[PDB]
């Protein structure tokens, strides 16, 4: 499960470059397990936007990790309190 901590470590890492700084100050990557990335938010029109063109950012994401270390599903979270 080594090599899986590795692309899991490293999908939470590689958030911010896949996404750019702006979006990256107001996010922040916080689970991936069973291929989906936990992302959150810091309110909720935030995450619909974010949710609306989601694609858009796993695919950064996923061309970063490289071939055989792609997160499958992205998700955002809002924070309840």
């Amino acid at each position: 499960k080594l090599g899986y901590g590795v692309q899991r470590a490293r999908a939470l890492l590689l958030w911010p470059q896949a996404v750019g700084p702006e979006i990256a100050r107001m996010t922040r990557p916080r689970s991936v397990q069973g291929g989906t990335l936990f992302v959150e938010v810091r309110d909720s029109a935030a995450a619909h936007h974010l949710t609306m063109q989601r694609h858009h950012f796993l695919k950064r994401l996923n061309e970063l990790l490289g071939a055989g270390q792609e997160v499958s599903e992205l998700r955002f979270s809002v924070g309840h309190i």
